[PDB]
């Protein structure tokens, strides 16, 4: 699948208000992935331990993992879609060391969603909503592929 440039444009548009705040934002997506899917959580040797959604506020590591997370998604979108050298590293330690699944990966896309749609509703009408899902969409099928590629069928 390709976007539109048209379509880029809606997700950046929306993500350069992500990257206001960083920290904040990554810390709802991960609380709302948590909350909304528990089992992510046992993912996580570093956090399964926390119990309630303001331990997860509270938690130092928590915050600078979410702003890991969120400039390495960043990297990515920027890319438009040439993000094949951007993909390897984060399905090699997705797929070997962490194994996730992509089921997972669908779970934090809909957190992602639905922060920026709490947060940004003026500029996550429907038409960049489905953009954004666009994009999310073709970054879990090309991450998908690499998971095959590498022998990881989750
Ligand atoms: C938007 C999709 C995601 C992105 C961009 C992403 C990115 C990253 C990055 C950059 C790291 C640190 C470097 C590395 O270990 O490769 C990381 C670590 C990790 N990710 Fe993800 N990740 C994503 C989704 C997920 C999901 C859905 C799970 C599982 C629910 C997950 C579980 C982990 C784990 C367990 C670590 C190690 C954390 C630690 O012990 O420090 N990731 N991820």
């Amino acid at each position: 699948m390709v976007l539109s440039e048209g379509e880029w444009q809606l997700v950046l548009h929306v993500w350069a208000k992500v990257e206001a705040d960083v920290a904040g934002h990554g810390q709802d997506i991960f609380i709302r992935l948590f909350k909304s899917h528990p089992e992510t959580l046992e993912k996580f040797d570093r956090f399964k331990h926390l119990k309630t959604e303001a331990e997860m506020k509270a938690s130092e590591d928590l915050k600078k993992h979410g702003v890991t997370v969120l400039t390495a998604l960043g990297a990515i979108l920027k890319k438009k879609g040439h993000h094949e050298a951007e993909l390897k590293p984060l399905a090699q330690s997705h797929a070997t060391k962490h194994k996730i699944p992509i089921k997972y990966l669908e779970f934090i896309s809909e957190a992602i969603i639905h922060v920026l749609h709490s947060r940004h509703p003026g500029n996550f009408g429907a038409d960049a909503q489905g953009a954004m899902n666009k994009a999310l969409e073709l970054f879990r099928k090309d991450i998908a592929a690499k998971y095959k590629e590498l022998g990881y069928q989750g």
